[PDB]
């Protein structure tokens, strides 16, 4: 990985490390609309993403660059804010871990 691609990594394994599992929980694994019951959610979400899939990405390096990076996080927290109402307690925890990732990725090297 490049310095940059490192620094994405860090972001990753803080974003799924305890301290913020509070609120991150929900972005762990694919949304499984039929078991939440969300039957209208791949109509709506044509481009679903959550943490596990950006970090089998990072493992088999998919991503050329931490802006690729970058916005893979970023469209797991649109397709949230897009589904779900903006008074909706995911949209609150997505919002809380969003700042956690826009901050740190701020630091970036
Ligand atoms: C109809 C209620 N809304 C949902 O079920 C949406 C689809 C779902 N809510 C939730 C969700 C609803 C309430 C609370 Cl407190 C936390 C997560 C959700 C739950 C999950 O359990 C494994 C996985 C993903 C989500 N999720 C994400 C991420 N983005 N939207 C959701
Ligand atoms: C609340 C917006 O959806 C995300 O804002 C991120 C900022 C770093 O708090
Ligand atoms: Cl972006």
């Amino acid at each position: 990985l490049s310095e940059q691609l490192k620094h994405c990594n860090g972001i990753l394994k803080e974003l799924l490390s305890k301290k913020h599992a509070a609120y991150a929980w929900p972005f762990y694994k694919p949304v499984d609309a039929s078991a939440l019951g969300v039957h209208d959610y791949h109509d709506i979400i044509k481009h679903p993403m959550d943490l596990s899939t950006v970090k089998r990405k990072m493992e088999n390096r998919d991503y050329r660059d931490a802006q690729e990076f970058a916005a893979d996080v970023r469209l797991m927290f649109s397709n949230c804010y897009k589904y779900n109402p903006p008074d909706h307690d995911v949209v609150a925890m997505a919002r809380k871990l969003q700042d956690v990732f826009e901050f740190r990725y701020a630091k970036m090297p």
